[PDB]
């Protein structure tokens, strides 16, 4: 599967019929229609400065991934009822500025849009397990746009040299995740599935309200990245995002009053 013409989102579900389930991800957030729950913990982020290893091209998209052995880099409070620790974090964006993020705000993209991946180790043995259970994934997502150059992105735009070809990989230490965090903790939230294959309906999505910012050149250097391998016909890689599914009377929750 990809995001080509061939294999791309509208044809997932020949190989994973889950791809037309119930709660598919990701969603166009009605802002008017999502709702205010107070009852609802703090949400928090409690990252570590030095728990990323590595940053790879997957082939599907740039991803950082993290030493989960314990819970030193967590999400918690919000919706969720315990720790999930960050797996990894990686990106969707597009060809031109105007799109490239899988939510979507009453009809509005953002030319990319930020995946920090977490895992209910508390109750699941390994990251395989949780991803098949309703509870067992909790992906906080965080809108891009672009304006002011983001100084702690830079460390990742002059990393993407070194991984620009599919199945390259490089070691990424020392990187703290919050650095890529909004000032605000408002956010959405809703029962949804992984936005790639498997399209696993065990993922409690928690989309930040607040944007970040980072320069065109930043990114630029994301769409410099390329789908195919060091010997293929260079294909870059854009437009891997998935396009909103039907929210089948999901109920979004919302930290905040519109
Ligand atoms: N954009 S998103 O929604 O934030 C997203 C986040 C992570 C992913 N993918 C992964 O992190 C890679 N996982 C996918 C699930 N894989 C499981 C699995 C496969 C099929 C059904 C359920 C779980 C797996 C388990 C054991 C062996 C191999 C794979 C492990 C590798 C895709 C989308
Ligand atoms: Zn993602």
């Amino acid at each position: 599967w990809g995001y080509g013409q061939d294999d791309g989102p509208s044809h997932w579900h020949k190989l994973y019929p889950i791809a037309q389930g119930d709660r598919q991800s990701p969603i166009n957030i009605i802002s008017s229609q999502a709702v205010y729950s107070p009852s609802l913990q703090p949400l928090e982020l409690s990252y570590e400065a030095c728990m990323s290893l590595s940053i790879t091209n997957n082939g599907h998209s740039v991803q950082v991934d993290f030493n989960d052995s314990d819970d030193r880099t967590v999400v918690t409070g919000g919706p969720l009822e315990g720790p999930y620790r960050l797996k990894q974090f990686h990106f969707h964006w597009g060809k031109k500025h105007d799109v490239g993020s899988e939510h979507t705000v009453d009809g509005k993209s953002f030319p990319s849009e930020l995946h920090l991946v977490h895992w209910n180790a508390k109750k699941y043995s390994t990251f395989g397990e949780a991803a098949s259970a309703p509870d067992g994934l909790a992906v906080v997502g965080v809108f891009l746009e672009t304006g002011d150059e983001h100084p702690s992105m830079n460390r990742l735009t002059d990393a993407l040299y070194m991984v620009r070809f599919k199945g390259t990989k490089a070691q990424f230490s020392c990187f703290n995740p919050k650095s890529l965090l909004p000032a605000s903790r408002h956010y959405w939230t809703y029962p949804g599935s992984l936005t790639t294959p498997p399209l696993s309906e065990s993922v409690t999505w928690i989309v930040l309200r607040e944007p970040i910012s980072i320069s065109e050149r930043q990114m630029g250097k994301f769409r410099s990245l390329l789908f195919t391998s060091e010997d293929d016909e260079r294909i870059h890689m854009v437009n891997n995002f998935r396009p909103p599914q039907p929210l089948k009377g999901r109920v979004v929750k919302a930290s905040f009053r519109a």
